[PDB]
């Protein structure tokens, strides 16, 4: 009834899209055990985009290591670890790397979004 | 529903003092709390060097990621350590309680089902 789990054990898939390049995802409670919503983890590297998109449901994220670019409907905003960020659902969003290292942040969304 | 994001210092939000008479030495941000969820909330615990979130279960789950410290998870059956890095997850109805037996603060984010309040 409880999992306990180092989330970098988790695996880390190489996420590649037309909008999405240098990303990788690690699923840590998804859709199959969620009641309710599903956690993320992703790793932006150096250069890499998940370009502006817009999606039926909200996102919660903190941000855990770097700087990562946040793409808006209108322009970017640059944060850092220990930020969090709400996107309204049917927001746009996407995030850049335009750092040199590794950016990483927990993604959280409702079920009906899970992979 | 609105439309829009925020982007903010988790430190920013205030640390609320949580006492209770399962609950000491535990701080609590309400970083996405119910004016703005659609589904469910994030805060952020901050638990002090000796301090007791004693075990109790709830009828939600609980989906919990550890930032900083190392953070002893009480169970219905024991103890288990996690530190920073580690997620746990917590069914609905499962027992759990959180104690921090280090001499520094342990912090983690902490979700629910908004249906749990904030
Ligand atoms: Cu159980
Ligand atoms: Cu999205
Ligand atoms: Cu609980």
């Amino acid at each position: 009834g409880m999992i306990l789990k180092r989330a970098y054990d988790v695996t880390p898939q190489k996420i590649s899209t037309d909008k999405v390049r240098g990303v990788r995802k690690r699923v840590l409670i998804g859709l199959k055990d969620a009641p309710n919503f599903v956690m993320r983890l992703f790793t932006v590297e150096p250069g890499g985009l998940c370009d502006r998109a817009s999606a039926p449901w909200e996102h919660e994220i903190f941000v855990l290591k770097g700087k990562l670019t946040v793409l808006k409907e209108q322009g970017e905003e640059t944060v850092e670890e220990g930020f969090y960020i709400f996107v309204e659902p049917n927001e746009i969003h996407g995030f850049r790397n335009d750092t040199d290292s590794e950016v990483e942040f927990l993604d959280l969304i409702p079920k009906e979004g899970g992979e």
